[PDB]
């Protein structure tokens, strides 16, 4: 047993997870590397709105349950994703009057978080609530609810939960831009007034060869205004096939990327978004790109695996 990506930065006081989703806990392979090299696991879809609450007022966490239990064990933390976002929102909550939607809102974060509470580390209360020009998406919760929404969804997940970490998440605010700036604002302004969120998740998903060299002067930033930070949903997609210079740059990107994080004192750890090419979410979104995790599709471990140990150390 070499060190694994887990207990190499568990020395370093972070945690190195990954997501997962129950169809894929069936593939042994699969499942017992999940199990054993990270720290910590990420419910990559059964804890989303249109799971949870299937029909309005009657929650099911039956497959959420089976992830949080397995990671529990094998000793590993577990992060709560997500508890507000304009996808994968079951048909219902578009009918529900705009002014009731704000009740119904809290409601859903109010059960969800009570259900597992003592059991997650950090829930990822609102997601991708921003437009690349740093403008507020347009969501049914924006439009029906208004700008507070965000702030009284981290007001509930609060009074559900004391101790759980609230961590609001979105993608393309890795660098210093228009998107982060919103979020780092946003940030900012609550905590002068006293709205409760404890961390900045950078969901991640990069290109290789395009990470943003302001990667780590952003996170330093986010962790001065007082809150802490984690890269969510980590993967460095390429044009396919690959290539010995694809796969070298993906893991001089890797390398940077979990550098960036170990420099600032504040950066909590790191998860990709799955470990393996094989069930990695990026082929179907992104066509004809692929190949962004560590492992391959036959669990073989890529360059990309070589220099994140190495950052590690
Ligand atoms: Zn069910
Ligand atoms: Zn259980
Ligand atoms: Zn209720
Ligand atoms: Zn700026
Ligand atoms: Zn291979």
């Amino acid at each position: 047993d070499t060190a694994t990506l887990g207990e190499l930065a568990e020395a370093k006081g972070r945690y190195f997870g990954s997501a997962t989703d129950n169809p894929e806990l069936p593939d042994t392979q699969y499942t017992q590397i999940l199990g054993s090299e990270f720290s910590q696991i990420t419910v990559g879809n059964t804890m989303k709105w249109q799971y949870t609450e299937p029909s309005r007022g009657r929650f099911d966490y039956t497959a959420a349950e089976e992830i949080v239990d397995l990671a529990e064990s094998n000793g590993q933390s577990v992060r709560g994703h997500t508890l507000v976002w304009h996808n994968q929102l079951p048909s219902w909550v578009d009918d529900v009057p705009a002014g009731e939607l704000l009740g119904v809102m809290r409601d859903h974060i109010t059960h969800e978080v009570d259900h597992f509470k003592g059991r997650l580390i950090h829930w990822d209360v609102v997601n991708e609530a921003f437009e690349e020009d740093g403008s507020r998406r347009q969501s049914v919760f924006q439009q029906k609810i208004g700008d507070s929404y965000i702030a009284e969804a981290f007001k509930a997940a609060r009074a559900a939960d004391p101790d759980v970490k609230l961590y609001y998440n979105d993608y393309n605010i890795e660098g210093i831009g228009p998107k982060s700036d919103a979020v780092y604002e946003m940030v900012k302004s609550f905590k002068a007034q006293g709205i409760p969120i404890d961390g900045v998740g950078m969901q991640a998903h990069l290109i290789a060869g395009q990470v943003p060299a302001s990667l780590q002067e952003n996170i330093r930033r986010f962790a001065d205004l007082g809150v802490d930070v984690a890269l969510t949903e980590l993967d460095i997609r390429m044009t396919l096939p690959r290539t010995a210079a694809k796969d070298a740059q993906q893991a001089t990107d890797y390398g940077a990327v979990v550098e960036a994080c170990l420099v600032v004192s504040r950066c909590v750890g790191i998860t990709v978004w799955d470990y393996t090419d094989k069930y990695s979410w990026v082929p179907s979104v992104f066509p004809g790109q692929g190949a962004a995790l560590p492992w391959d599709e036959d669990f073989a471990k890529k360059p990309a695996y070589h220099a994140i140990a190495a950052a590690l150390n």
